[PDB]
């Protein structure tokens, strides 16, 4: 039964990765376009750091350290990345996900019987 | 000083996808390269706004009506996916961008 954590906000980690961002070069950590393609590159090791595993065989949690690891690390840099990105598209995420879902909910009517 | 918000949560949010996929095609939305796919499929959705756009042009903050709402949804569809994936290897995402920090406050001095 595992969960991940309430706190920080998206709007804190849009926090964390800009005063970070701040004691390093500006247009760097600044172009949104650098951002994204830094999550793009990103999402793209996450890719590979699957490339060859089956979608069946042992997953993440059942392999060397250095690796669920480094997955953990795709995963957190693809986030750190979408969520520095965001920020600086002053999109307020939390509230967009929501239409998101509520709208993905629409044009997604359950199914029952 | 601009704002997200201080919820929903990746949880807050992971909740509304679980469930939403649990009522629909479920074990579609389990299989890891499923999600993986799909959030790249969504990445692409996101970058073909980025790729036509100029630095000098409108940038990000400027970006109007329909624009802001694909970018937010899409924004949110790339969460959702790796809020979801995270999920579905054991990796707890709140909690951990900070615990990350440390590869980049060393990956970038």
């Amino acid at each position: 039964p595992f969960r991940f954590s309430p706190e920080p906000t998206l709007e804190d980690i849009r926090r964390l990765h800009a005063e970070f961002a701040a004691e390093r070069d500006w247009e760097q950590f600044h172009q949104p376009r650098n951002l994204l393609l830094a999550l793009v590159g990103e999402v793209g090791e996450l890719a590979e750091l699957f490339q060859w595993k089956s979608d069946t065989e042992p997953g993440p949690q059942a392999w060397p350290p250095k690796e669920r690891a480094a997955l953990q690390e795709e995963l957190s840099d693809v986030l750190i990345y979408l969520v520095a990105l965001a920020a600086r598209c002053h999109v307020d995420l939390p509230q967009a996900v929501i239409s998101k879902m509520d709208t993905n909910r629409q044009r997604y009517p359950v199914h029952l019987s």
